[PDB]
């Protein structure tokens, strides 16, 4: 026939009132339902607001910036934010705890995963869980950087 | 029981009607089929926990943290039945250019403790409210049973 999320909601609210499951479960199911309507667009941090690291910055300046912002992962850029070279994970810096003089950012930089703004959060979540990924870079329909999106932001 | 099955097949029907996609269906099914789960069911058991000893040197701590590659670690005193707090790996960066100043306890956060028989559903809720990611699971006498993470229950 034909249906809406509304019909599913009624169906579930019904089961709860018939005590098939409890209030907390009901809230969890409705949250999943609401989540299914969302896209990367809805959870991303926009380009002009991302905290990034410059390709050629010193270990001292990188480390201070990482501590200051307290993030765990950072896009690393070349000329500007439309040239993302990779992702640095804050804790990969600890490899240089005792030999900072040997710091080589390219030695610890990981490749960036790219996604479009229209991608469903359910697909993104599945891919984050599979790839053991935590951050993706969001690309606009022309190849430019639209922003970034994180696992911790979407599981909120 | 007949209540649960029924809710399920109507969820599948809503899927075949384009209400939501297969990925969502999976999430919904999981939240149901597994709504009776407890912390006990998702925990990393005591022997498999990767922990830090309170008095280990910055060298030993740092190598272990890099090797196991977790982002969070219980910190213990005498043994695993004495958890003193949780260390976030990135907080070690505080000592990058002054490793001689290392004081593990200055970067140690309070541990949260939960019972084995707590529902995952309730735990999930408390993790989200508390902006918490790890809990230490304890038995009926306060002994450590294991640890449990947001990652593992979602
Ligand atoms: N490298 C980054 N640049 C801009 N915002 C971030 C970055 N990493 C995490 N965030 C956001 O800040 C919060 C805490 O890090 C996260 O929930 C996320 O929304
Ligand atoms: N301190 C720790 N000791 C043992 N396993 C952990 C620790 N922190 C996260 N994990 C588990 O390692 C896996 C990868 O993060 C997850 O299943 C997570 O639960």
């Amino acid at each position: 026939s034909n249906a809406s999320a509304e019909d599913v909601l009624n169906l579930l609210r019904q089961a709860h009132e018939q005590e098939v499951f409890d209030a907390d479960t009901l809230l969890r199911l409705e949250k999943v339902l609401d989540f299914s309507d969302l896209e990367v667009r809805d959870a991303m941090i926009t380009r002009s607001r991302m905290n990034v690291l410059k390709e050629n910055d010193s270990i001292e300046r990188i480390t201070a910036y990482v501590i200051d912002t307290a993030h765990s992962r950072f896009p690393v850029i070349g000329e500007d934010k439309d040239e993302v070279l990779g992702i640095l994970h804050a804790k990969d810096l600890l490899k240089y705890m005792f030999n900072p003089e040997q710091f080589h950012l390219k030695s610890i930089l990981r490749p960036a995963v790219f996604v479009p703004e229209g991608k469903s959060l359910t697909a993104l979540l599945k891919e984050f869980r599979e790839q053991r990924n935590h951050m993706a870079i969001v690309i606009d329909e022309y190849g430019g950087t639209s922003g970034l999106v994180t696992f911790e932001d979407i599981i909120e």
